[PDB]
């Protein structure tokens, strides 16, 4: 039994865009936009809604780059996060009460402020591979295992 999740990057060739995430799970840490999937959307209408309602951001196309799975200890619910990207988008990104945008070059990621997964799987991101991933976490700060394997098909 898992969850559905969205997880939206915006890539563009000299920088990618974060988010702030200022409340609620993972406040404090940089990431994506996205957020849980609705009963009555699809993954990618509820990645674009994400979008909009934490950046005001829209978009013309997502891209499917990545999965990744989420264990964590004593949660009887796994998260399945699947990952977009996009180079164009529509708009200049804002404040939302969920997330500060911020654009940050590509040698620059805040990985330190991120969640710790991400460093395992934003390289293959950035160098435009898609991939599938699993994480265990015990709370929010250990990987306790972990796989990731390049894919062709997300
Ligand atoms: C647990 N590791 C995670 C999880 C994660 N997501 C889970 C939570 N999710 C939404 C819950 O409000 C945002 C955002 C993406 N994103 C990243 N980069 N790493």
């Amino acid at each position: 039994a898992s969850r559905l999740y969205t997880l939206v990057l915006v890539l563009q060739p000299q920088r990618v865009l974060l988010g702030m995430k200022k409340r609620g799970f993972g406040a404090g840490r940089w990431n994506g936009f996205g957020g849980k999937v609705q009963e009555g959307e699809t993954i990618e209408d509820g990645a674009r809604r994400e979008l909009q309602e934490e950046s005001g951001l829209t978009v013309d196309a997502l891209h499917k780059v990545g999965q990744i799975v989420f264990e964590f200890v004593g949660e009887p619910e796994l998260m399945d996060v699947h990952v977009f990207c996009t180079d164009s988008i529509q708009g200049t990104p804002v404040e939302s009460d969920e997330m500060r945008p911020c654009w940050f070059q590509l040698d620059q990621i805040p990985f330190k402020d991120m969640w710790p997964d991400d460093s395992y799987w934003f390289p293959l991101l950035l160098q435009k591979k898609k991939f599938h991933g699993y994480f265990k976490f015990q709370g929010q700060d250990t990987i306790l295992d972990y796989t990731l394997r390049e894919v062709d098909t997300v």
